[PDB]
Protein backbone atom coordinates (compact mmCIF):
# COMPACT_ATOMS: atom_id res chain seq x y z
CA UNK A 1 0.00 0.00 0.00
CA UNK A 2 3.01 2.64 -0.60
CA UNK A 3 2.28 6.05 -1.50
CA UNK A 4 4.46 8.96 -2.75
CA UNK A 5 3.33 11.94 -3.33
CA UNK A 6 5.56 14.57 -5.51
CA UNK A 7 6.33 17.91 -4.91
CA UNK A 8 3.84 18.71 -7.86
CA UNK A 9 1.29 17.07 -6.08
CA UNK A 10 1.09 13.60 -8.46
CA UNK A 11 0.58 10.62 -6.50
CA UNK A 12 1.89 7.22 -6.95
CA UNK A 13 -0.26 4.47 -5.07
CA UNK A 14 0.11 0.90 -4.94
CA UNK A 15 -3.25 -0.96 -4.41
CA UNK A 16 -4.36 -2.72 -1.65
CA UNK A 17 -3.54 -6.11 -3.09
CA UNK A 18 0.24 -4.84 -4.35
CA UNK A 19 -1.00 -6.11 -7.89
CA UNK A 20 -1.84 -2.44 -9.92
CA UNK A 21 0.59 0.03 -9.84
CA UNK A 22 -1.47 3.60 -9.89
CA UNK A 23 -0.76 7.32 -10.89
CA UNK A 24 -2.72 9.86 -9.97
CA UNK A 25 -0.81 12.93 -12.15
CA UNK A 26 -1.23 16.46 -10.76
CA UNK A 27 -3.17 17.66 -14.34
CA UNK A 28 -6.28 14.76 -13.49
CA UNK A 29 -4.43 12.48 -15.92
CA UNK A 30 -4.44 8.52 -14.25
CA UNK A 31 -1.74 5.73 -15.45
CA UNK A 32 -2.39 2.24 -14.32
CA UNK A 33 0.32 -0.53 -14.34
CA UNK A 34 -0.66 -4.05 -14.19
CA UNK A 35 1.63 -7.40 -13.08
CA UNK A 36 1.72 -8.12 -16.85
CA UNK A 37 3.18 -5.15 -17.59
CA UNK A 38 0.22 -3.28 -19.50
CA UNK A 39 -0.20 0.41 -19.32
CA UNK A 40 -3.44 1.84 -18.85
CA UNK A 41 -3.14 5.46 -19.28
CA UNK A 42 -6.72 8.24 -19.25
CA UNK A 43 -5.75 11.93 -20.58
CA UNK A 44 -7.93 13.67 -18.61
CA UNK A 45 -8.84 16.68 -20.82
CA UNK A 46 -9.08 14.87 -24.26
CA UNK A 47 -10.99 12.14 -22.01
CA UNK A 48 -9.55 9.59 -23.71
CA UNK A 49 -8.42 5.60 -22.86
CA UNK A 50 -5.00 4.85 -24.19
CA UNK A 51 -3.56 1.36 -23.59
CA UNK A 52 -0.05 -0.06 -24.37
CA UNK A 53 0.52 -3.69 -24.31
CA UNK A 54 4.13 -5.16 -23.87
CA UNK A 55 4.57 -6.51 -27.53
CA UNK A 56 4.39 -2.55 -28.44
CA UNK A 57 0.40 -3.40 -29.22
CA UNK A 58 -1.34 0.19 -28.25
CA UNK A 59 -5.09 0.41 -28.24
CA UNK A 60 -6.85 4.17 -27.93
CA UNK A 61 -11.28 4.42 -26.73
CA UNK A 62 -12.31 8.12 -27.23
CA UNK A 63 -15.41 9.84 -25.68
CA UNK A 64 -17.46 9.40 -28.92
CA UNK A 65 -17.31 5.71 -28.64
CA UNK A 66 -14.51 5.18 -31.34
CA UNK A 67 -11.17 2.44 -30.62
CA UNK A 68 -8.37 2.77 -32.71
CA UNK A 69 -5.72 -0.06 -32.48
CA UNK A 70 -2.28 0.02 -33.41
CA UNK A 71 -0.59 -3.29 -34.58
CA UNK A 72 3.15 -4.04 -34.82
CA UNK A 73 3.04 -4.63 -38.94
CA UNK A 74 2.14 -1.01 -38.81
CA UNK A 75 -1.76 -1.49 -39.50
CA UNK A 76 -4.55 1.02 -37.62
CA UNK A 77 -7.65 -0.26 -37.15
CA UNK A 78 -10.74 1.99 -36.32
CA UNK A 79 -13.81 1.08 -35.49
CA UNK A 80 -17.25 2.63 -35.43
CA UNK A 81 -19.71 2.40 -32.69
CA UNK A 82 -22.06 0.95 -35.82
CA UNK A 83 -19.68 -1.73 -36.34
CA UNK A 84 -18.16 -0.50 -39.48
CA UNK A 85 -14.30 -1.48 -39.19
CA UNK A 86 -11.70 0.82 -41.23
CA UNK A 87 -8.16 -0.01 -41.57
CA UNK A 88 -5.33 1.89 -42.88
CA UNK A 89 -2.24 0.28 -44.16
CA UNK A 90 1.29 1.14 -44.34
CA UNK A 91 1.00 1.56 -47.93
CA UNK A 92 -2.10 4.65 -47.65
CA UNK A 93 -4.39 1.97 -48.87
CA UNK A 94 -8.03 2.23 -46.45
CA UNK A 95 -10.51 -0.22 -46.13
CA UNK A 96 -13.67 0.08 -44.54
CA UNK A 97 -15.85 -2.88 -43.91
CA UNK A 98 -19.51 -2.30 -43.53
CA UNK A 99 -21.76 -3.74 -41.30
CA UNK A 100 -23.61 -5.04 -44.34
CA UNK A 101 -20.10 -7.07 -45.61
CA UNK A 102 -19.70 -4.47 -48.19
CA UNK A 103 -15.94 -3.78 -48.37
CA UNK A 104 -14.88 0.47 -49.59
CA UNK A 105 -11.13 0.62 -50.49
CA UNK A 106 -9.41 3.51 -51.01
CA UNK A 107 -6.41 3.55 -53.22
CA UNK A 108 -3.46 5.67 -53.29
CA UNK A 109 -3.72 6.45 -57.28
CA UNK A 110 -7.60 8.02 -56.65
CA UNK A 111 -9.26 5.28 -56.95
CA UNK A 112 -12.40 4.32 -54.92
CA UNK A 113 -12.91 -0.17 -54.89
CA UNK A 114 -16.47 -1.01 -54.04
CA UNK A 115 -16.78 -5.68 -53.43
CA UNK A 116 -20.87 -5.83 -52.69
CA UNK A 117 -21.07 -9.05 -50.99
CA UNK A 118 -23.17 -10.56 -53.66
CA UNK A 119 -19.10 -10.70 -55.76
CA UNK A 120 -19.82 -7.66 -57.72
CA UNK A 121 -16.69 -5.35 -57.79
CA UNK A 122 -17.02 -1.45 -58.47
CA UNK A 123 -14.12 0.23 -59.73
CA UNK A 124 -13.41 4.01 -59.89
CA UNK A 125 -11.01 5.92 -61.43
CA UNK A 126 -10.75 9.94 -62.70
CA UNK A 127 -10.95 8.23 -65.86
CA UNK A 128 -14.00 5.55 -65.94
CA UNK A 129 -16.17 3.55 -63.51
CA UNK A 130 -15.78 -0.28 -64.18
CA UNK A 131 -17.77 -2.94 -62.62
CA UNK A 132 -16.61 -6.26 -62.36
CA UNK A 133 -18.98 -9.42 -62.39
CA UNK A 134 -17.59 -12.60 -60.49
CA UNK A 135 -18.50 -14.91 -63.81
CA UNK A 136 -15.90 -12.89 -65.37
CA UNK A 137 -17.84 -9.83 -67.47
CA UNK A 138 -16.34 -6.37 -66.97
CA UNK A 139 -18.44 -3.21 -67.90
CA UNK A 140 -16.30 0.03 -68.22
CA UNK A 141 -17.72 3.20 -68.41
CA UNK A 142 -15.23 6.09 -69.69
CA UNK A 143 -15.75 9.70 -69.11
CA UNK A 144 -16.19 10.72 -72.40
CA UNK A 145 -19.56 8.75 -72.47
CA UNK A 146 -18.08 5.37 -73.98
CA UNK A 147 -19.06 1.79 -73.12
CA UNK A 148 -17.14 -1.47 -73.25
CA UNK A 149 -18.03 -4.69 -72.78
CA UNK A 150 -15.60 -7.46 -72.13
CA UNK A 151 -17.15 -10.92 -72.13
CA UNK A 152 -15.61 -14.43 -70.33
CA UNK A 153 -14.87 -15.57 -74.00
CA UNK A 154 -13.00 -13.29 -74.06
CA UNK A 155 -14.66 -10.86 -76.56
CA UNK A 156 -14.94 -7.03 -76.08
CA UNK A 157 -17.48 -4.72 -77.75
CA UNK A 158 -16.58 -0.99 -77.37
CA UNK A 159 -19.82 1.69 -78.04
CA UNK A 160 -20.23 5.32 -78.64
CA UNK A 161 -21.85 7.31 -76.00
CA UNK A 162 -25.46 6.87 -78.52
CA UNK A 163 -24.55 3.30 -77.55
CA UNK A 164 -23.23 2.25 -81.65
CA UNK A 165 -21.12 -0.70 -81.64
CA UNK A 166 -17.99 0.86 -82.58
CA UNK A 167 -15.84 -2.58 -81.84
CA UNK A 168 -16.31 -6.03 -81.74
CA UNK A 169 -13.66 -8.51 -81.25
CA UNK A 170 -13.00 -11.72 -80.44
CA UNK A 171 -9.66 -14.29 -80.60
Amino acid sequence: GRLVVFPNGTRKELSADGQTVKVMFFNGDVKHTMPDQRVIYYYAEAQTTHITYPDGMEVLQFPNNQTVKHFPDGRKEITFPDQTVKTLHPDGREESVLTDGTIIQLNPDGSKVIQFNTGQREIHTADFKRREYPDGTVKTVYSDGRQETQYPTGRVRLKDPQGKVIMDTKA
